[PDB]
């Protein structure tokens, strides 16, 4: 590793959790619409990590932020690089997260999300073939998530 | 975070580990030379992540293989991408770690390791304006982790 390298800066950050619940479901959080007759698409719980905080600590407060649900997280899973238009790049950190216990799903209605649930691993395979989940990563981090829980993988 | 973006492929990834002691010392490992006059730098223990495996698992298997020390990740700390000259983009992993208890630090000695060791706080600082840390970003993390820990920050 000690071989030369450059460095690439990243402007952006942001920091989601893969929420599980005792039955393998995932919780999802659904943008408000797109054409007016579609559904908004759906993405993990997530948000944006200010500049020299700490990613897992802020994967913590945007989950609980978008669905009003208290989380620990437990494993980190992975993070992946994207390029905006601009050429502005966003780092994106993903972690296994477990719900505190005795918590009823609250999700915060705004211009942004229509709400927040909690998809069975069925239909979640049936949203992934529908073309229904914003970013395709989600799925792999789910297959990822049923794995480390010793849950069924995905249908077919 | 709905807005449109591309995938900016990363063929590489490391993981490595900011190790600390009860007393606030740092774990380092040490390369093997550089004019042979001078010793190698040093860098955090560190390795490979496989393609398609976990990145904290890798943290803590490839910390063992160069430092023979059994470590527990407590905390991400951060990820950061560099560039090689051939345009192969690396994003490495850093870890917040606890060393299991009862052991003796006991280094791999290969072409690439010359050793590893405890450095404290002050000598870590001297290390580091004398120009021995081979990437910038131990400084940064080892920040983060002494204030983690509750210890004090590194000096002046
Ligand atoms: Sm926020
Ligand atoms: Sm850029
Ligand atoms: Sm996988
Ligand atoms: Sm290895
Ligand atoms: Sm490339
Ligand atoms: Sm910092």
């Amino acid at each position: 590793e000690h071989d030369e390298r450059t460095h690439v800066p990243v402007e952006l950050r942001a920091a989601g959790v893969v929420l599980l619940n005792e039955r393998g479901d995932i919780l999802l959080v659904q943008e408000k619409g797109i054409h007016p007759e579609k559904a908004g698409l759906w993405h993990i719980p997530s948000g944006a990590v200010e500049d020299g905080e700490n990613p897992q600590d802020a994967a913590v407060r945007e989950a609980c932020e978008e669905t009003g649900l208290r989380v620990r997280p437990v494993k980190f899973l992975g993070a992946y690089l994207g390029r905006f238009p601009d050429g502005v790049l966003i780092l994106r950190h993903v972690w296994l997260a477990e719900p505190e216990p005795g918590q009823t799903l609250a999700p915060a209605f705004t211009d942004e999300i229509a709400e927040a649930s909690f998809v069975s691993r069925e239909d979640f395979a049936q949203l992934y073939a529908a073309g229904q989940i914003r970013m395709y990563q989600t799925k792999l981090f789910y297959a990822d998530a049923l794995r480390e829980k010793g849950f069924p993988a995905l249908p077919v």
